[PDB]
DNA sequence: TGTTAGGTACCTAAC
DNA sequence: TAGTTAGGTACCTAACA
């Protein structure tokens, strides 16, 4: 339901940020016509992770 | 020899241009280490019909 | 161990 | 109908942290 764009952007942080805090949690997005979902579970963790760091 | 930038710069003109113009003149890239190059050659015909148009 | 900026490859909607 | 640009998508890494 979330592009990495629009987690990059609640963030404020570049979309290679939010991927590569994805791969530090080992979470895995879900490809739809090319472009990469983030599921809202998954959501929650990245962004504990970039905003207590 | 020539990279898609190299000759979107000389021409300044973007990227995807160079692109569309090459598909035109059905000009194949060499793509290694996944860049793609363009000989002199074919170099020499893309600028041809970019600055006459 | 991390961001960002700037590269690479592609695509298409709007002029 | 036939361009071009801007701005998206995916992915990578050097430089500065």
């Amino acid at each position: 339901m979330k592009t990495i764009k629009m987690v990059a952007d609640e963030l404020n942080v570049t979309k290679q940020t939010v991927v590569n805090n994805a791969k530090n949690l080992n979470i895995s997005f879900e490809k739809e016509n090319g472009v990469n979902y983030i599921d809202d579970n998954d959501y929650l963790k990245i962004v504990e992770k970039i905003t207590k760091k």
